[PDB]
């Protein structure tokens, strides 16, 4: 049986007056994601993942971040693979993001039409070191397992 | 059949006044980590991931009275990740440190983790990376450890 | 059915005076990327997931940082003959899937090439190699043009 790993990182700025939104979820914050779409984090760093997965470049070559998962999602089933599972890392100083993962997992497993228990989302803190430990932005880490 | 990858991330500072223990050997330095084992957390990350059981957070809180250092909440991990129905497949891990030099403490990490997973030797790896002087890590100001692991249902 | 999984890193300064090679193609640029080797950061990292993915220890190991016989090694033989060292501890490559950081220069034009360098390199054919291509989003010396960073996964089977 053909598997395949794909791997994907994403990160962006922390601006004012912007929604901060991470795995579809709206967190209330001072700041959000700056990007050229809604800059959710995560769901690219996942997308990129399943692209990798699948050999079919990346997010640049071929593009509101869920529905650009779920075209992720739908070129990977064209491409002739299916997803096995997800996992992903969330590095963030702030705010906490422990509550809203659950909901995260359930918007990443819509939209991939995967059961909750092959979907996980993990969150870590950068122990105030860098740009991220500052809060300046916030990066994702995504793996990806499909199959032919 | 019915395979999983997880993978994990962590970092913690490096500074005076503290001893340096990394994959659960401790190492002559000027400095040390706010036991705080990197690569220990980050692979353990990568097992929940794959096991998709959450994270190290969620399974061992900084309140819960259960908890204990990193090796001990890596076999109950181990242990809990055999319970969702998963034996472990392998593990591969990236230490990034500028300083000390990492290749002579690499084959007793390996013990550690093989005997804290009960995995043959020959499925635990461990690398090591300088971040060529660049950013925090580069200075000396932390050490971060990369993991990824397959499972099997 | 005994499948492996690894992963990989590097880093490398951009500095002025040296070539800027990633993943084996030569892009025209006037910083390159500095090390012993060519510093090929993006071939460092597949290696380092290959080793990883046999248990073979990494890059470091095989091809010492300061063995004077890797000074402006080609970074192509290196990952043969660590793609050579996985096959004979017995695993066969799967896939690779990779991604590279940087500020600058614009490298969507070189990919198709850096993946055909690889598949070549690990005897695959095109379409089990993945290579991708990131700007820091401006943040950190990734952000500010210091370095240039990749990241890798490999899938082996013994
Ligand atoms: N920002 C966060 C980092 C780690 N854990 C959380 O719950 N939130
Ligand atoms: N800190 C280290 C970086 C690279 N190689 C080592 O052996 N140790
Ligand atoms: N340096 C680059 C970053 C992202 N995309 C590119 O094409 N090049
Ligand atoms: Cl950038
Ligand atoms: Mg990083
Ligand atoms: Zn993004
Ligand atoms: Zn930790
Ligand atoms: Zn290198």
């Amino acid at each position: 049986m053909d598997f395949r790993i794909g791997q994907g990182y994403d990160v962006h700025q922390l601006v004012p007056g912007r929604p901060l939104i991470i795995g579809g979820v709206t967190i209330p914050y001072e700041r959000g994601l700056l990007g050229h779409s809604d800059a959710d984090v995560l769901l690219h760093a996942i997308t990129d993942a399943l692209f990798g997965a699948a050999a079919l470049g990346d997010i640049g070559r071929h593009f509101d971040s869920r529905a650009l998962l779920r075209e992720c999602a739908s070129r990977v089933a064209q491409a002739g693979f299916a997803i096995r599972n997800v996992d992903s890392t969330i590095i963030a100083q702030a705010p906490k993001l422990a509550p809203h993962i659950d909901a995260m997992r359930a918007n990443i497993a819509a939209d991939l039409d995967l059961p909750l228990d092959r979907v996980n989302v993990k969150a870590k803190t950068n122990e105030k070191l860098g740009y991220l430990g500052r809060g300046e932005g916030i990066e994702a880490q995504a793996a990806a397992l499909v199959v032919r």
